[PDB]
């Protein structure tokens, strides 16, 4: 089998990404955030606090003749943003681009945090990391990877994010012509429970690569790209008037600037950011102050190839035995 769905920026920044996923019999449509940076499937519901659900559609187990109460099941998630959810959970029959998986945990949220609320535009997550990292207890449950892979012509998925526009989410296939050349691929470890891999350097605009091992982790629910001060420091000294600002919270430069590409090594391959990529606009509505998409994984514990970087490829998340991540141009 396979599935393909179409994922589309949740604003003008591309702040993040929703990808429509039917949940239930008759199927019930929301609007999820995939994440492999995570592996909880959780969804805005009926059971949700009222006062935390502004605008989101809910998933209702109560209509949905397939749902059954997974009993004594509870979740519990905090994110690197500060953000958290809990709740209970159900199983239901969930498709994605017309891959269905039957007996997929469905972790009902009670509550959400201020930011969950805050975005109408979510109705949940999706979680694509490994299925160690998955938050139901007392019986940890798969992901809707996980759940489908035997099933897949091939134990893969793909992310092919947009700039300023829609892109795709592929599961069991790799569309050849969706990308330019060929696709690298490159090592994962797997014992944080992350796309874990090595990238093997970086260049800034036009400059010489310097050949260096980034460690981090191939997030598409991470909007920008987190790398070692160093590197973060070398690419914002080429912007005129680009600092970082404790106040605001990371590099911001003057709205004016024309901004240099990043590229980032995979293997002998190279994977190019153009400029505007980098560009997450002003800090607040009206300023000429900037917000940059490059920042600092100081203190965040691990570097993060969030949406900035993935968006400037087309992406294989290699699900075989032993698994691994591919890049291309596109
Ligand atoms: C977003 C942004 C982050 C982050 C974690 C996240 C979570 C929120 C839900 C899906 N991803 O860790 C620290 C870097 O920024
Ligand atoms: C834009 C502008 C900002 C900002 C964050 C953003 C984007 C980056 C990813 C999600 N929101 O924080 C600091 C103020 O300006």
């Amino acid at each position: 089998s396979t599935g393909s769905a179409t994922t589309t920026p949740i604003d003008s920044l591309d702040d993040a990404y929703i990808t429509p996923v039917q949940i239930g019999t008759p199927a019930q449509t929301l609007n999820l955030d995939f994440d492999t940076g995570s592996s909880d499937l959780w969804v805005f519901s009926s059971e949700t606090t009222a006062s935390e659900v502004d605008g989101q559609t809910i998933y209702t187990p109560s209509k949905s003749t397939t749902a059954k109460l997974l009993s004594g099941a509870t979740w519990s998630i905090s994110y690197g943003d500060g953000s958290s959810s809990s709740g209970d959970v159900y199983t239901d029959t969930v498709s994605v681009g017309g891959l269905t998986v039957t007996g997929q945990a469905v972790e009902s949220a009670k509550k959400v945090s201020s930011s969950f609320t805050e975005d109408s535009t979510i109705d949940g997550l999706l979680g694509l990391a490994f299925s160690t990292l998955n938050t139901v207890s007392p019986t940890q449950q798969k992901t809707f990877f996980d759940n489908a892979k035997a099933s897949l012509d091939s134990p893969v998925f793909t992310a092919d994010l947009g700039y300023h526009a829609p892109g795709t989410y592929n599961f069991g296939f790799i569309d050849t012509t969706a990308y330019t050349g060929s696709i690298t691929y490159t090592a994962v470890s797997t014992k944080q429970g992350f796309w874990e891999w090595t990238s093997t350097g970086y260049a800034v605009g036009s400059g010489t690569f310097k050949s260096t091992s980034i460690d981090g982790i191939a997030d598409t629910g991470t909007t920008l790209l987190y790398l070692p001060a160093t590197v973060v420091s070398a690419y914002w000294a080429q912007v005129s008037g680009a600092k970082s600002s404790s106040s605001v919270g990371g590099y911001v430069f003057p709205c004016s600037a024309t901004l240099p590409s990043f590229t980032f090594g995979v293997g002998s391959a190279r994977i190019v950011i153009p400029g505007d990529y980098i560009d997450f606009g002003p800090i607040s509505t009206g300023s000429s102050s900037c917000f940059g998409g490059i920042q600092s994984s100081a203190g965040i514990g691990i570097n993060i190839f969030g949406d900035v970087a993935l968006k400037a490829a087309f992406v294989v998340f290699n699900g075989a035995t032993t698994p691994t991540l591919g890049f291309a141009s596109k």
